[PDB]
């Protein structure tokens, strides 16, 4: 516990036990000083963006926070391949987190030149919120993750939280949290921090993609003993009416009785990657599927997990349904299509309905000798009984967990975007470097000190997660499809550094390859 | 849907009746049931003791929390209190939700 | 515990131990039904009496209550004489209270005649408030005491309580107490009630009247060693100025140094019992000494304890200062003077200033060769240091105790009217007879039942107080003055029943006869 | 008179000064005290932990009790919370007396 001795050792490995995995990831970080050690309110009318649909009121805090909730932080692509090809599912059992080798440096701008010099006295204060008293900002899939590549040094994001608003004004049911009102351990160079966490029991993820469809779960050789209504007409002409019943056999597959039905669907608009096929109109915002809350119009980004392209034609994709990842070096705004990785769910296609297609059809009017039968389309169908659905696939770039909001009720609280929903997720870890005021004036002044010393700190963070596993028991004969690296002579190794040092991931990687029966 | 606590086995129904006392029957035996009784009622006291478990506010929010109060302006009558002629009255409904908590 | 056996025995006696007394008093009572089993609000605008100075808002309850706080309830005149002639002071140590032989009767008005008949099932419910949660109405010296004479049967007063008001309207800081929200024991014929109480330690009352004045507490033979300023003038004529000092001897008594001074005084107007001496004007309300609180104008009824007539002339008395008792059979309003007993304090005359006379005199302007000295009168002087006062005398009709309001501060919390102030007095004992509704209608109706059965109950109340005593040690030679019965042949024995049965008390009886030195 | 808790022996005064460090004195010995020092200040943290005894409301009054709340109307800023530019502010003073008790 002194300036000389190091406070911890770099540990980065994944040790694979038979029944479980342990992935340590150690990276180095730098924490600037945000908001000049101030709390401020962010409401849009201060930042502009005037509209009823985009309205927010909230506070920005000087505190930073570690967000590791993405997968690629904890898994090298080869640990990922080894994971998803050999296993039918996984769940995190435990979490260990260490923060060490912290060092606090002091910037000085003199006469045009800026000199950086160590500060041995200064402190950087940290706390984990284990009671879930603060707002939980991690689960929203914001950037600021531990970088994919263990070499790169990163910056730590700023913590701020929205609250209630009427337009740009606070209601007064709104809350102000002063983050510095919490019992935060503070530590200097020569001190280290750690805590342990144990994930609450959740269900295993499904890394398997079904090997037989839902609509076709039956013997193709044998008839059922139930009689569908085959033919309601004797023949052409007037007053020809009969009721003719027939066995539901293999010859007519669609009409057999099925005691399970596919999952719910909230329909999405269909956008084609081929450009000339899409309409020549601005349907982006207008034609999108929205859910309104309190007069706001939200957009439906990932939503009930449902297949996208429907089988033959992948030329198109849902307007807002599909997860969309940017490629390395992707611009901020108005990015061309090719520069963006569009995630596509083909593996959920057996269990769940297509995102862009109607759930079904329902009879409207009572038929009569005079009145013909009429059937309308089902655009949305919520949960029914005896309904089976499959959750959205979980990617290497996608979020691990989310916090299930504390409420009187929730149904199947698995996050729409993906991952593992938890009542008590692994806590937020917030960090700030204690302010050191520049020399005050001699005569006592009432006002708070507005002058500080430009300062930042650096260190290493060990994040060790323990993953429980579920291993493939399947007895299928033929070879199983799974994930591989293309062999053709590419200019660069995929998932490897470029010539100029940039790390990049060529395409998203789903979790579902191994197959399993319904 | 209306509110409250749904229960498979709620607290049971408590039913009460005052046993009938027939007015003097006729001397000769008659088959028919007795249709004549004595006007009667009863009175008493009912103690209903419920034990409520609680969950108490842990919130660390800074500013003051909104909650329920009595208006201070000089009203003619105290709200939630008896009138001049003895009638008891409740001026407005009272919700359960004031304290705030994060999602 | 049955209808047949009696639930208690009449016990009325005073057993005199050397060091303490125990006075049991058992009397019988009748409790009607007030307010038709309703709570109602009493605010003056409902009862009239429109004015800013008289304004009240409060509730009337059906409950009755026992008020024994007067002395004559617990003391026969012969126990009183024996008390105050033999003793220098007393304090209550304990209180025991029993209520028994309760019987509940049911009135029926039929066809013009009213018949009373027992009700064996009915209940009368009682509770003592030991936590002092309700308003405390006993200490205000309202009528409704246990009667002086153990034979007479009495009625039990109605409980009602005032609260905050702005004019005739409630503020809303006002409180409504529902008396029936308390855990009241209820009991039928064959049940009895009791509780015990222990008075908190207070000071002994002073039953002694001082045997030497305050202004004259010194050796008449010997001079003091201190020099007052005797003479400021050499002699008549211009520019004759000297300072001549002289010993303060017996020859000049008033000028000696005295290290104690008399108690505080708040001056009262002087009204003469001889009528032709008093002014011919309406000074009753206008000329009275008032204390204003919150824009109200209170009147000063008993106030800082101070002597009344000043020595020679008793022909007059203070306008509102003196306790005033009515004689037996006294009218309600505009009673002639002779019909009313006017209490007079002569015994406090040595310690305390006269009620109707100025406290003293104070110098105003600085004297100078040009400016003569000028001195104004002191109309009111609050407590100073080294000030000695004596508390008001306590009578046979006067109240025993009062509740010292719970507040951040109080000075010498001895009640102005008299008696023993207590933070936790002996609790209020409230009683109501449970309502029995007349036959309701057959079809269920939402509204509360407004029809009941005229009903009242009767019983006996034993009130046993234990009094600690302080006994006369005085070694004075000559005989001591004390209280006696006039020997002249009166038509009726004083403090005894009349020809037609009426009990009467001829004159008030103070506690102060025995003498003691300052 | 202003308020609070008078005490014969209040919690003591805590005084702090940073020891002077004189700038380089002259070589030859001089009698006079050193009038030249080094501009200096210090910084740290102060934990002040008070333990408060309490007295809790026993009142049996029926109706609702008046007490302190936050106005609900849509204000521009949350009261008792930081402004846009970082300034902290308290809108109105807050008394201690709301709960009612009998004299």
């Amino acid at each position: 516990d002194g300036v000389g001795s190091s406070s911890g050792n770099w540990h980065c490995d994944s040790q694979w036990l038979g029944d479980r995995v342990i992935t340590t990831s150690t990276r180095t970080w730098a924490l600037p000083t945000y908001n000049n050690h101030l709390y401020k309110q962010i409401s849009n009318s201060t930042s502009g963006g005037s509209s009823n649909d985009n309205a927010y009121f909230g506070y920005s805090t000087p505190w930073g926070y570690f967000d590791f909730n993405r997968f690629h932080c904890h898994f090298s692509p080869r640990d990922w391949q080894r994971l998803i090809n050999n296993n039918w599912g996984f769940r995190p059992k435990r979490l260990n987190f260490k923060l060490f080798n912290i060092q606090v440096k002091e910037v000085t701008d003199n006469n045009g030149v800026k000199t950086i010099a160590n500060n041995l006295t200064s402190t950087v204060q940290v706390f984990t919120d284990s009671d879930y008293q603060l707002p939980y900002v991690l689960g929203s899939a914001h950037e600021g993750c531990l970088p994919p590549f263990p070499a790169d040094v990163f910056m730590i994001p700023q913590y701020g939280y929205l609250t209630l608003n009427d337009g740009s004004q606070a209601v007064g049911r709104s809350s102000f949290y002063c983050l510095e009102y919490f019992p935060s351990q503070m530590l200097r160079t020569g001190n280290n921090f750690q805590f342990s966490y144990e994930f609450e029991n959740v269900p295993f993820h499904s890394s398997y993609a079904h090997s037989q469809s839902l609509d076709r779960l039956m013997n193709p050789l044998i008839d059922q003993y139930l009689y569908y209504l085959s033919k309601t007409i004797n023949g052409s002409g007037q007053n020809q009416q009969t009721l003719k019943f027939s066995v539901a056999g293999p010859s007519n597959m669609a009409v057999q009785g099925r005691n399970y039905i596919p999952g719910p669907s909230y329909r999405q608009q269909r956008v084609s990657t081929t450009v000339t096929q899409n309409n020549n109109s601005e349907f982006a915002w207008p034609g999108a599927s929205s859910w309104a809350l309190n007069g706001r119009n939200s957009l439906m980004n990932p939503g009930p997990a449902m297949a996208s392209h429907k089988e033959g034609e992948d030329r198109f994709f849902p307007l807002s349904g599909s997860l969309i990842f940017g490629k390395q070096g992707t611009g901020r705004d108005n990015v061309d299509a090719d520069k963006v990785m569009i995630t596509n769910e083909e593996e959920i296609k057996t269990t769940n309905p297509v995102a862009t297609e109607s759930y079904g059809q329902v009879a409207t009017n009572h038929q009569s000798a005079q009145a013909q039968a009429q059937t309308g389309w089902v655009q949305n169908q919520g949960i029914l009984p005896g309904m089976v659905w499959q959750d959205r696939d979980v990617y290497l770039q996608g979020p691990i967990w989310a916090k299930i909001p504390h409420t009187d009720g929730n149904f199947h609280p698995s996050p729409l975007m993906g991952g593992f929903g938890m009542k008590h997720p692994p806590p937020q870890i917030l960090i700030k470097n204690t302010p050191v005021p520049a020399d005050p004036p001699t005569a006592f002044n009432k006002d708070k000190l507005n002058s500080f010393i430009t300062q930042y700190s650096t260190g290493q963070v060990s994040v060790e997660i323990e993953w429980e596993l579920q291993k493939e028991n399947s007895k299928r004969w033929n070879p199983e499809i799974q994930y591989t690296s293309n062999y053709y002579k590419s200019n660069n190794v995929e998932f490897a550094v470029n010539t100029e040092g940039v790390y990049s991931e060529p395409r998203p990687i789903g979790t579902r390859y191994l197959t399993r029966n319904l």
